[PDB]
């Protein structure tokens, strides 16, 4: 492309929405490639993310953890005004495995408290990915302290099944999952820090054991259960989007399938198909594509059960709609 | 298909056998669908995991860890009798993560001691799949302490490869990997228990670490090793099934390889060739097909070699039949 | 074949390389069917594997962790000469994740101190292999203690993506990552030992924990860095061969990715494309394809980023040419708000 055909292309401002909602967005691209404006503000924040008021000074894209997720098309480009209030403490910066070049972004866009920066990259590889902080010399910390999300680059004529046949959402999650290392005083409670680089030393000395010491969707236990379920009916179709920017997980649908799904998160990679178990590698997003057929509360899961259920790592979704007895039925319903 | 058309097919009664061993079926489905019949009673015992008598309270499917595997094919029935005695101590049930609905069959199979229930449903989906216990407030201990095997849907031709050619095997084996937690005293002795519960908070403990300290197949250290070591010839197509509900294994044949291997376990995703090992995600199934073409005692491994020869994740094949030189030969057997 | 036709074969000696670089080969085979000669002496030697001097006693083929890249083309023979010279201390063997009986090879090359063996087996799967010590009784010990390499059998027509369009790489690097689990004192400082056997206790009791206290390339934290950095130029195909022969690793180029990857190693399963990590398990090896877009310093990782930058997995490219602002562009500099 051109200098002049880069600079005539459509700029449009978009609004983002906290996770698990993603903004609006068309499957199949309308119209050519445009350059799509995002901005967010970094915050640094003391969290909850436990029933027992454990804190951790969360590093937080746009105020929450994950980050957004930001959905473009392929061959659009993606122009993001990152901001660094001047009161907040740390250089921050962004790398979008999505990108190319410069670090994925992280080499030019270092700024301090009291600045901003605006990065453009174009979008040449369709799929969900990552996207982290990455101040040099402190990497896995920012990371590690909630400043990670994802994007999604659709294909310009929306997503497809191995056949070509095309795949149509109803509905879209993120569902972006933190591994947190709170360090611990030596009677097991864990410990509060006045500054975020009060906690620095004891809590790498936490990451180097390489065992979270909670593993959480949504920034904490239980943010994506009860009341926050996620919804759906039967006969809708769920796409899910999951990330993962630093530690391995493997979702799993309690009572349901991921019928197709790319767990390379990449969608030129033809999708595995009838998933119980799916595998993101840590630094990695994937996307599971399922239509519901049951009604009832369903479980989503990191399916190391400890991690899921001792660490946090759990969802529910509640699913409206009749009962489908040729599936499934208790024949004889638990008695003496 | 209705209630009525459901009723009206032919039932067929399945005898389990403990793993590694497989029950008699069939590779390519005999007529229609049909309703499968299967029973299995959960003993809650002590197991003894390795040769410095280490004891674990074992929550176990038709007494034995894992569970014995279940064959049916696309689109059968599949219908558990699930016994819980009055001589166990704590509620049970069923997640089969082939089904579809009610957290896959664990909302409708609830049993407390001294109760029974029968669960239906329809296996939609071709693959090796995990199934294991799951009662509210205490799944992962449930499946840490060896409530888990596996089921495999075989697609009604049989399986294939990724072209369409038939893969039929002449032998198969389900091996079930599992990881302990097993408390220790503070000279770094296994504790002993003389009821399920009494273990429990100290176990939690131990699961928290997400540091088994034993990770074995068939329930304990060498089980299948000696008497219980896997038997193939020269020749002879094999498959082996192996499952983790709880955690990732890395399966390796010494001296082999897998073939074809379902890595996610499921037959519509076209199977990787040629692996020299394969991988398995926490509360997954796999299957790897392999023709042997040597003689001799192969190893089958976790492939974490500290896992597999430090935590007991090793088994035995012994194969017999005629070395061949052409793959390989020992030109100059050592020497000074 | 018949040990006829196997001995009227040419036959081929090379000279192996030093990882991360690969010797001299041919992607698509010259000929036919060679046997393929090389020779590994093991050194078991004292290495240091961080910046602050932290020593390990090294089971080193070919003296260095990994151990040097073969490769040859599938349906050739590897014949490999392996001596463990008398002044090591230990039985050493090879057990071939490529070959097929006798234990990978591990059955047939159990060599004492002072003794030498030559193992020939066919390469009749194409892909990248792990390679690794396995003696009996301590094989888990071997292999961290940096006893591993890698080898590549090529198809004999090139590598391919999955729709048979052939893919050609300008240059190859061999990453070889090394899990090591160095024994602590009580002031938390890793700990020295005068002999190897000296080290076996201890040691045993930190592999226990799963946990590695180095996850390094090349031997060392650092090693593929500064003057040692990997290099390439805007428009050039790299082929990254990496391996793990212990436990799980997760690649990624940091500015990149891998355009093609076959993820499980094994070139007859399509490989994966467009990929910002992947994913190689323990006792395996993977392979890349990237062609560079833009110039630079990139690393490459494993992205568990405590593993990259805690404890020592990380690498660098360094990458000449002109950059792309149409690709990536900071339409505004860091600047006040
Ligand atoms: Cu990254
Ligand atoms: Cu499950
Ligand atoms: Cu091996
Ligand atoms: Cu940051
Ligand atoms: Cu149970
Ligand atoms: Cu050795």
């Amino acid at each position: 492309a051109t200098a002049a055909e880069i600079a005539a292309l459509p700029r449009q401002k978009v609004e983002l929405v906290d996770p698990p909602f993603v903004h609006a967005h068309s499957q199949v691209a309308e119209g050519g490639p445009k350059v799509v404006e995002f901005t967010m503000v970094i915050e640094e924040k003391k969290i909850v993310i436990d029933d027992a008021g454990t804190e951790v000074h969360a590093m937080a894209f746009n105020g929450t953890v994950p980050g957004p997720l930001m959905v473009v098309h392929q061959d659009d480009y993606l122009e993001l005004t990152l901001i660094n209030p001047e009161t907040n403490t740390l250089m921050h910066n962004i790398d979008f495995h999505a990108a190319t070049g410069a670090l994925g972004g992280g080499g030019l866009t270092e700024i301090n408290p009291g600045e901003k920066t605006i990065l453009r990259f174009k979008a040449t590889k369709p799929g969900v990915f990552v996207y982290h902080c990455a101040p040099p010399g402190m990497v896995p910390w920012a990371v590690v302290s909630g400043m990670n999300g994802a994007i999604m680059v659709l294909p310009r004529e929306g997503l497809h099944d191995g056949k070509g046949k095309a795949l149509t959402y109803d509905k879209i999650y993120y569902v972006g999952e933190q591994d947190f290392y709170v360090p611990r005083d030596e009677n097991g409670k864990y410990k509060k820090y006045e500054a975020p680089g009060d906690a620095y030393e004891d809590t790498v000395k936490v990451m180097r054991t390489l065992t979270p010491t909670h593993v959480v969707f949504n920034g904490a236990v239980g943010a994506l259960t009860g009341d926050k379920a996620m919804t759906a009916a039967v006969g809708e179709k769920v796409l899910i989007v999951h990330s993962q920017a630093n530690r391995d997980t493997r979702p799993h649908l309690i009572g349901g399938h991921g019928d197709y799904v790319w767990a390379t998160g990449k969608f030129n990679t033809p999708p595995d198909v009838d998933q119980e178990t799916w595998f993101i590698p840590g630094g990695a997003a994937g996307a599971a594509f399922y239509t519901f057929q049951q009604p009832g509360i369903y479980a989503y899961v990191n399916h190391n059960l400890i991690e899921a259920f001792e660490l946090g790592a759990a969802a529910h979704f509640k699913v409206t709609g009749e009962w489908n007895d040729d599936l499934m039925t208790s024949v004889l319903a638990p008695s003496g």
